[PDB]
């Protein structure tokens, strides 16, 4: 589900953290474009990609998605989040996807994982790759 040019980490950035718009209508095309679909729901946490990297250094705990995980880590305080949720389907013309907003503040757990090698900066040795649960 993501594009060839991302590493996860990568795509984690593009579909978490960097919200383009206030608006998730126009913040999920970049999302769609991308994926070449309309996504059901996503997340964008009102958070920093270092401040999850230091997430990342928490203690590791079960993925609650997937009970064979052990690379999962939870924020230490809630953050404002938005929440897209699709209300407007449109699989032929991608662009007019519509899509409903919804704050919050909640807790999230990430997944984290070595950077990839080639790819990923070296600064980050350590870096989320999946947003498994907003608590």
């Amino acid at each position: 589900m993501k594009p060839p040019q991302f590493t996860w980490a990568q795509w984690f950035e593009t579909q978490h953290i960097n919200m383009t718009s206030q608006q998730c209508t126009n913040a999920m095309q970049v999302i769609n474009n991308y994926q070449r679909r309309c996504k059901n729901q996503n997340t964008f946490l009102l958070t920093t990609f270092a401040n999850v990297v230091n997430v990342c250094g928490n203690p590791n705990m079960t993925c609650p998605s997937n009970k064979t995980r052990k690379n999962c880590h939870h924020s230490g305080s809630q953050v404002p989040l938005i929440h897209c949720n699709l209300t407007t389907p449109s699989p032929q013309n991608i662009s007019n996807c519509r899509y409903a907003q919804t704050p919050a503040n909640m807790f999230y757990i990430v997944a984290c994982d070595n950077r990839d090698q080639r790819r990923d900066p070296p600064q980050y040795p350590v870096v989320p790759v999946h947003l498994d649960r907003i608590i």
